């Protein structure tokens, strides 16, 4: 077929597979997840979106998923991050202290994977799924991340990280997740401060970007939360890497 249903493209090749290697995976890895049934956090995530009209999902269609998926994470050590994918997870797989949601079984489940059933099957869909932004926002894989990133923003406590793409237009975006549902959820009875880390494009020799519009708009937001605001450029992040490996010695 020439037209498929949705915008989207389909479910991810082997998802059912995949998700379960992953949770074995991650399991075998993270002594905390040792008691983990892997087959059970597989049924509770097909129970959030099988059967189940894909652009009607909600959080509670994710709740058994949560409670298998229950995991303490050190609360002054989280990195957010919005756009800048790969130096985020890159910076934590040598700063094996820094979490991002990514280095938690669920984010672990479910990172760059694509996911939707049908209403009136229990077939995954692997030919077409909702598009956020032309077919419907209540969908499988947003809601997902909708659901985790609100509770990894509220386990947060201290000094929180965000890492942002500073060669975006928009270098803090009000509708990303981070701006949407991690600035909201992040609980300033426990959240001291939030720093922002600007990771800049290359280039070389520029802007100090931390004072750019989207950035005192962040600041604000914050700032009235009653959390303190911190930023910094990261102007060449291959340098910054590179430090992170290897503390001192040279320029860093
Ligand atoms: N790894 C993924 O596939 C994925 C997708 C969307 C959101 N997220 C989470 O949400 C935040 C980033 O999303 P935005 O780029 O929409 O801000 C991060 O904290 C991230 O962990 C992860």
């Amino acid at each position: 077929r020439w037209r498929q249903t949705w915008s989207g493209p389909g479910t991810t090749k082997r998802f059912p597979e995949t998700v379960l290697a992953r949770c074995v995976k991650y399991t075998e890895i993270h002594p905390e997840m040792r008691h983990v049934d892997c087959q059970s956090v597989w049924d509770a995530f097909k129970g959030a979106f099988i059967s189940k009209h894909p652009c009607d999902i909600t959080e509670e269609d994710y709740q058994p998923l949560m409670k298998l998926g229950t995991q303490t994470v050190p609360c002054n050590k989280i990195l957010l991050w919005s756009r800048i994918k790969d130096l985020a997870h890159q910076f934590t797989q040598v700063q094996r202290d820094m979490f991002t949601l990514e280095d938690t079984l669920l984010g672990y489940l479910a990172d760059d994977l694509t996911w939707c059933g049908e209403f009136d099957t229990s077939k995954i869909n692997y030919q077409s799924c909702p598009d956020w932004r032309k077919d419907c926002s209540n969908n499988p894989v947003s809601v997902f991340w909708k659901t985790v990133s609100r509770r990894f923003a509220e386990a947060a406590c201290d000094v929180v990280h965000v890492m942002l793409d500073g060669s975006r237009s928009k270098i803090f975006d009000k509708d990303s997740t981070f701006g949407s549902v991690g600035v909201h959820n992040l609980q300033p009875e426990k959240v001291q401060t939030l720093e922002a880390w600007v990771i800049h494009g290359g280039r070389e020799d520029s802007r100090d970007l931390c004072q750019d519009p989207t950035i005192k708009e962040l600041e604000s937001i914050i700032s009235k939360r009653n959390i303190q605001f911190s930023c910094k450029n990261i102007y060449r992040p291959d340098k910054f890497l590179q430090c992170v490996k290897n503390p001192e010695d040279s320029s860093c």
